[PDB]
């Protein structure tokens, strides 16, 4: 019964991916860049577990099969399994492993509401739990390219700090994968606050909400050939760069640029609330405040607000932020009674005058999520399977 | 002491003018369709006066001159003016009247709350007047030049039906005018529901929010070199044909895009709010409901709703309409308590199961204006001035 545990984290983009120019190969209309964060705060944690004959590839809560609980991903297995094979046809020391069917146990601890693409971290930590249990030669890129395959953005959940999912120029897809633009250690300081806005409707799935886009909206054609070819070059600068202001602004304005996409599709997709533009309206109240760019918002296929920040300007944005949202839960966990104290001190004893706080604003607002820039998959010795009999 | 008065319509752009290439001659990043609403529902009335010597151009209310009250009309006046010498240095028995101050009342009916382009309208207004005082001979299409450079978009009120501002190829823009497609006649059932949203929040004026388009908004490229010469042609079609339809697909497309474009500006613009967005929402099912095309949506700089339909289909789209907005005021104008009733019923006995009556709705909608494309500006006997003395 060999067994391998890892834990996987979830990445929030800055330059949007939306729309793919192949469904089946699940190629992209354009690159896309994404920030990793931390595991300590969000995670997901998968066990695979694979041994003398015992059958059929299933899952568990204690059950199910596989195959629609995915059902495209089979394929990225035997793809996994091939390259396995292509190990052991090289050794007959090593096992049969890629004959013989998958346990896979996995879970993790995204806040309900929160938005954070759970299917592309699941099939990230799937495609790396896999990895390793083969103990795979390939680089990390290559193996995304399966991610890809398997769910897209999930390629971009294999690396740890700046992540960049290039769009390739190959019907194949051989050149559409994940590459680290630079690792966490390149840039620490980057921090994320997460505002879960009360969702009280339903969106359009990114599945369908994109290809309609792609179908639907003229100014989506200047968005992939002009508009992210050109931002991509300047924010991966400026990621080398660890300049913020270039950072925060391409990041805000590919944020307006995807959803503005949204709007021009037919029917329009909305996916942002007036709380949403209400949070957008505050966080340049607070840059115009400071004179400076400490914060920069991103909003994915949903009304939450993701608000990249420098953590030596935390204190700076949350005299702002903590005042605005300090009944909602999630402080507590990062901050002690008297951290919070001060931020409220920052903000009384300021000279802010321009705008009355809007004490509305957090009936809207659920939750507040505090992490920040991190690595990538990480193999753990925990373990949600008996390594003796595969719970 | 000679004197005029006239009366002139607002119009609703379904090919949104939003950008401008000069903002001294008032020229165009791209053309605009409209249509103009009747005189019976909405209008302007200005009369316009002037004598031998009574001095210096003024407005009145009962008081205040000519200067800021606009300015950067003088020099409008002088343009017509000077058509106007150039007639009377043609007959030594016509009267100096461009020689002579002008004595200026207006006066509209336009309910507050509601958008309606009030500044447009009134130069329009002012511009037919005083071409009827001096009772000049040029075309109404070289006049509106005047209404352009004055205005913008008042250009396109000084035509009744459907109206183009055609955005010319000339730097001095002696072809950037209003051109008629159509006149009320050649399209009489076209009808329009304006539902005023509570604009809860000060929005961006249209000069300045479009002049941040046009310098930040990258996907407003791709709209005015694409999109719009395209529309244009498509809608001016659909309106020869009477294909409402396609006049209206191209009218809520239109709608989204502009605001598209808005969302594309930095800092982000909104206009429309989650009202706006659940009009919008209902009218894609209303159509859906009839399995054919009965309303177009289209909105302005603010969140108030513009609704246009077919007179035949008035009691299927007002079955769901009044029944959404049946406490709101600006229904009993149009219909009586048992037509109203009739509507009710309607929707009561009606196989409607798609979704839900949303009774909050109403709580953001302040009115109902009910209207009809209509002709344009109308000369009347009707006057605000004293032909003896000038009130």
């Amino acid at each position: 019964v060999y067994t391998a545990s890892v834990t996987a984290p979830v990445n929030i983009a800055t330059l949007k991916y939306w729309g793919k120019r192949d469904t089946k190969l699940n190629l992209p209309t354009n690159s896309s860049i994404s920030v990793t964060l931390s595991q300590d705060d969000l995670r997901t944690l998968t066990s695979a577990a694979t041994a003398p004959e015992f059958e059929r590839d299933t899952l568990w809560l204690n059950g199910e099969p596989h195959s629609i609980d995915n059902e495209r991903t089979q394929n990225c297995l035997r793809d996994l399994r091939q390259l396995r094979k292509e190990m052991e046809s090289k050794d007959a020391s090593l096992p049969t492993l890629s004959q013989w069917k998958l346990h896979i146990v996995s879970e993790n601890n995204f806040p309900t509401a929160a938005g954070l693409a759970s299917s592309a971290a699941g099939f990230a930590a799937l495609v790396s739990a896999i990895a390793k249990l083969y103990q795979l030669p390939q680089s990390t890129s290559e193996i995304s390219r399966i991610a890809r395959k398997g769910s897209g953005s999930a390629c971009r959940s294999l690396f740890g700090g700046y992540v960049a999912w290039e769009m390739g120029k190959a019907e194949d897809g051989h050149d559409s994968m994940a590459v680290q633009i630079a690792d966490s250690s390149d840039w620490p300081q980057m921090k994320a606050c997460v505002l879960v806005v009360s969702d009280i409707k339903k969106d359009v799935s990114s599945t369908q909400g994109m290809q309609l886009t792609v179908a639907t909206s003229e100014l989506f054609k200047e968005r992939i050939e002009h508009v992210v070819p050109k931002r991509f070059e300047v924010m991966r600068k400026a990621i080398v760069e660890k300049d913020f202001a270039t950072f925060a602004k391409e990041t805000m304005m590919d944020s307006n640029s995807f959803h503005a996409t949204c709007l021009d599709s037919f029917p329009p997709i909305f996916y942002m609330n007036d709380t949403s533009k209400r949070i957008i309206s505050w966080c340049h109240t607070i840059n115009q405040f400071y004179g400076e760019t400490i914060v920069a918002y991103t909003f994915d296929a949903g009304p939450n607000a993701v608000l990249y920040y420098l953590a030596e300007n935390e204190s700076k944005l949350f005299a702002f932020i903590y005042k605005l949202f300090g009944s909602v839960p999630g402080w507590d966990k990062k901050f002690t009674t008297e951290q919070l104290e001060a931020f409220n001190h920052q903000f009384e004893s300021s000279n802010f005058t321009a705008r009355e706080l809007d004490l509305e604003l957090q009936k809207d607002v659920a939750r507040v999520i505090l992490t920040q820039v991190g690595s990538g998959p990480q193999e753990t010795n925990e373990s949600l399977i008996d390594a003796k009999t595969g719970l």
